[PDB]
DNA sequence: CACGTAAGCAGTCCGCG
DNA sequence: GCGGACTGCTTAC
């Protein structure tokens, strides 16, 4: 095969490498790594090396990474720019693998591990490592194989072994459950004491050493306490060997509150998966606990025990192993659902970076773009210094707050990177500027034509149409692969509903699920197959389908992610190529682009109705538009309609064959006005939204900026089996909402679009009649804890002590002593009830932990003292209050004359 | 060692015969 | 009680 980097890092003068070789073994080597950086040079001069503008220099070969370090110091001495790749490892890859790198993941190490620690004091912090480690669970990819590390004696109890056979049966029947499908890929090793537990972990690390190092906070959990545990108990240097080169650094994180203190493992490539998950998901969660992603990815049980769990050894170490098992596979499920570690390797190796360099899309273009430009003899810009400086964004219209009927949405695909491609958008493409007009001026087509000769923004920038540049045909690139996948991801929604739809006559059969690639639109003869499938046969293939899009949606929201992210890297301070020039560029070429063809919409729709100064379009953020389509329908009748799917069939043809067409001439228009090198400005039909035909439901409505909800029959070609609820910024999308608020406010607002006021007021009046009886879990709120020590005085709020704060701070004081209550951490997330007046806690709130039952010294009075009618007000009633004003609806029936008769 | 801006809502402080 | 200026959190793009 072709040999691939495992990973790579700088110690002095050496770059220690391990990798896989032509015969796919696993390989390591230090290598005396002889950089080169430039420096400019005469015109006189002949050499083969330019930098990004054309300007000759001349290349510095060091004898090693110090003398190239200590140059670019006597560099800035001097006041002369110091060219090339300055990180050393990023240039030695490209070295190495001067090719597209192909790898074979079945020969990449992914360790997957968790740890246990009984702590009777409180939480056991890993730089302390006071507790002893009694149990690790340490998954390996290659061997595909959990090895079990259990602890049998400790100063906290002494235990008995595990049981498999007792793992592997039925909750109900006294088991674990332990999932049968890994019951014989364990491999159990008791330990009589925790010295030779450690000693045998290490050794057997050395045998396996992770290439790929993940599991769920393993960065700011087990890998620090294992690491410290091992130090204080053996020495730093045996602490050492959990490094394939024996080096580690005690990090620091630098977060803006405070600081996390993590352990750089050198040579292993970390990638804990709750960084992963936040970063690649797209999910804001209100709590990050294993249980609850779990649950939500996997819709699977938490894991019950009873008690607390620094008594869980004791009582239960049956149990206690089998949970720290079960942790493990869960990650290795996730994963296998999400695909992040998949997505992480794919990016990793095409940018030829570090594979934990994925979190930065900073560091992820400046490889990709250096290693573009290396290719054709170039020398990339010094890294300079710049002030953090303020610049526009987005335009954002000021919709009417209102009820709208029948609605059809448009937008950019790609809308910024498409704005690079079609300006020729890149640092070396500048040709010049031009005298700005007023923005307005542009969008009505009477400013002076910026330029017949080259490609222009209304920002006051020129670049050249006859020349790519490095920024468009990279980001290009991307671009092309995120668009193979979202075409899969769509295909396979599309087959979900087909699915969906043979679900409502399902054959009383025995048959098995089809085979095929759900990543492709089913043919007619697999359409006619599922017609005569049985409900198990289909309910099989629907998950399959449903695994393939979000597979298809992992992959193409994070090439989408990182696209966008060059856009916005162009805006930040430390990024090479920074400038506001071009980061503004595509910002002002985007508000003229949604207001000009907001323009062309109008005026379009306004003639083929027969009308004149009719607004079509309601409104707009960014790169969309939507449009009212009720004089659309008007314009035929209503009363022409079979069905919903009739009109909904009669607007998507309209929108395809018609508005689109009109939308396209509009944008070439446009294109050429500001005479760009290249139209890709595509702006396609997004949803289709009504009420169903004869209801009273009201369609859609808008309270403000980025505040709506649509009853959406139609998505991008997707005709759902049953209209989907597209809801944008209002409460039930948003984290801080309570559980069953969300829930609620959905129903009501389903209400309101499908059904009308009236079914609106019968769920209204059942929810408040009822609500006191749901969980208080269900109905607290939630929000992130940041900044507490500003607010603390003397256990006591503080001036301007924002609420959930104050909860805490409450919290802090009804545990204080008691070593067993969890302690809220800086940063994380916190559950928040209101209390009534009078309450033995002594103020208006309480918060602890999110995804936990409050501990159970307190929790009684919380269920006692909770303020429900507060919460029902605020949560509830308030931004109900919001939807149904703004839709010019009631939620209660108001007072009126008819009120005097008899019912 | 570091993708961006726009913009809505909850809450605190504070004025107010 | 409610505006308005302000911090803090959060979401749409
Ligand atoms: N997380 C995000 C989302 C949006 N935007 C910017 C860049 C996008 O190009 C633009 C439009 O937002 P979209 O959500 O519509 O994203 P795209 O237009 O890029 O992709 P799609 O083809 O899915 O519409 O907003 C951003 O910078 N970061
Ligand atoms: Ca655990
Ligand atoms: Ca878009
Ligand atoms: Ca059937
Ligand atoms: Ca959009
Ligand atoms: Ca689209």
């Amino acid at each position: 095969m072709k040999e691939f980097y495992l990973t790579v890092e700088q110690i002095g003068d050496s770059i220690f490498e391990r990798y896989i070789d032509s015969n796919g073994r696993e390989r390591t080597r230090e290598v005396e790594y002889k950089p080169s950086l430039f420096a400019h040079c005469p015109e006189s001069q002949a050499t083969k090396y330019f930098d990004i503008y054309g300007k000759p220099c001349t290349r510095k070969l060091f004898a090693n990474m110090r003398d190239a370090s200590q140059w670019i110091k006597r560099m800035e001495d001097i006041g002369l720019e110091a060219l090339g790749m300055d990180d050393f490892k990023l240039a030695y890859l490209s070295d190495t693998y001067n090719y597209e790198i192909k790898y074979d993941h079945t020969k990449i190490r992914v360790a997957n591990f968790d740890i246990e620690v009984t702590s009777p004091d409180g939480f056991p912090e890993p730089s302390q490592a006071k507790h002893p480690i009694d149990a690790i669970t340490h998954y390996d990819s290659i061997d595909d194989r959990f090895y079990v590390f259990d602890l049998l004696n400790s100063p906290y109890g002494n235990v008995e072994e595990w049981s498999i056979e007792i793992a592997a049966k039925l909750q109900e029947q006294g088991g674990d459950e332990v999932p049968s499908e890994i019951i014989d890929k364990i491999i159990y090793m008791p330990f009589d004491n925790e010295k030779e537990l450690l000693m045998e972990y290490l050794n057997f690390w050395q045998q396996k050493t992770p290439v790929i190092l993940t599991g769920w906070n393993v960065e700011s959990f087990a890998i620090p306490y294992v690491y410290n545990r091992i130090k204080n108990i053996f020495g730093e240097s045996t602490a050492k060997r959990l490094s394939p080169h024996r080096k580690t650094r005690v990090k620091v994180i630098e977060n803006m509150y405070g600081s996390r203190e993590i352990i750089t493992l050198f040579g292993i490539s970390v990638l804990d998966y709750i960084d992963l998950y936040k970063k690649f998901s797209f999910t804001n969660q209100p709590s990050y606990s294993l249980d609850y992603i779990s649950e939500f990815e996997l819709n699977v049980g938490k894991l019950k025990y009873d008690g607390p769990i620094s008594k869980l050894r004791e009582s239960n170490h049956q149990r206690y192993i089998s949970y720290n098992i079960i942790a493990v596979y869960r990650v290795l499920q996730i994963d296998a659902k999400r695909q992040f570690i998949n997505l992480s390797l794919d990016m990793g190796y095409y940018a030829k970076i570090q594979i934990q360099s994925v979190f930065s899309p900073i560091k992820t273009w400046d490889a990709i773009i250096f290693n573009s430009l290396k290719e054709q003899n170039k020398v990339i810009p010094q890294g300079r210094s710049h002030p953090v400086q303020p610049y526009p964004g987005a335009f954002v219209k000021e919709p009417i707050p209102n009820r709208y009927k029948y609605v059809m949405s448009f937008d950019l695909t790609s809308a910024y990177p498409s704005i690079i491609r079609q300006v020729n958008i890149s640092p070396e493409t500048i040709a010049g500027t031009f005298k700005v007009a007023p923005l307005h001026d542009y969008i009505n087509a009477v400013a002076e034509r910026p330029s017949d000769v080259y490609s222009c923004s209304p920002n006051g920038m020129m670049y050249y149409k006859d020349r790519d540049g490095v920024v468009p045909t990279e980001i290009t690139k991307v671009f092309n692969q995120r668009k193979e996948h979202k075409g899969y991801m769509l295909a396979a929604q599309r087959n979900g509903e087909i699915i969906k739809e043979a679900l409502h006559n399902p054959n009383l059969s025995v048959d098995e699920p089809l085979d095929v690639d759900y990543r492709f639109d089913f043919s007619d003869e697999i359409k006619e197959k599922i017609k005569k499938l049985s409900a198990k046969s289909l309910n099989e293939m629907l998950f399959r389908a449903q695994r393939t899009e979000v597979a298809g949606m992992t992959a193409q929201i994070n090439r989408k992610a990182l696209i966008n992210g060059l856009a916005g890297a162009l805006g930040n301070v430390w990024f090479r190529y920074y400038d506001l020039r071009n980061a503004t560029a595509i910002t002002t070429f985007g508000q003229m682009a949604l207001q000009w063809i907001e323009r062309k919409v109008n005026e379009y729709l306004n003639e083929v109705c027969g009308t004149e100064g009719e607004a079509f379009v309601l409104y707009g953020d960014t790169d969309s538009i939507y449009v009212s389509a009720d004089k659309i329908i008007d314009k035929v009748g209503e009363s022409k309609f079979r069905d919903t799917n009739h009109w909904v069939d009669f607007l998507d043809k309209f929108a395809r064959e018609r508005m689109e067409p009109a939308i396209d001439r509009g944008f070439r228009e446009m294109c050429e006005y500001m005479n760009n090198k290249q139209h890709l400005m595509f702006m396609d039909r997004e949803a289709i939204a009504g009420p169903p035909l004869g209801s009273k439901g009201i369609g859609g409505f808008w309270t403000g900026k980025k505040r709506y909800a649509l009853n959406v029959w139609d998505m991008e070609g997707t005709r759902y089996a049953e209209p989907k609820l597209k809801i944008m910024g209002l409460e039930t999308q948003k984290s801080s909402t309570p559980k069953a608020v969300q829930k609620a406010l959905k129903e009501c607002i389903r209400r309101m679009l499908q059904e009308g006021e009236e079914s609106l007021q019968e769920y209204f009046k059942e929810f408040e009649k009822e609500f006191r009886q749901l969980n208080y879990i269900s109905i607290a709120s939630v929000s992130s804890a940041n900044n507490i020590a500003k607010y603390d005085v003397g256990g006591f709020p503080g001036p301007k002590c924002p609420f959930h704060i104050r909860g805490i701070l409450t919290y802090n004081r009804a545990i204080k002593g008691n070593i067993d209550a969890p302690q809220v951490v800086e940063g994380e997330k916190v559950y928040v009830l209101p209390l009534r007046e009078g309450n033995p806690f002594g103020d208006k709130c309480i918060a602890w932990p999110s995804g936990t039952e409050i501990t159970d010294l307190i929790k009684d009075d919380v269920l006692h003292w909770m303020d429900y009618t507060v919460l029902l007000e605020k949560t509830f009633i308030k931004p109900l209050e919001g939807f149904t004003s703004a839709a010019k609806l009631d939620y209660e029936k108001k007072a009126s004359l008819f009120d005097m008769f008899d019912f």
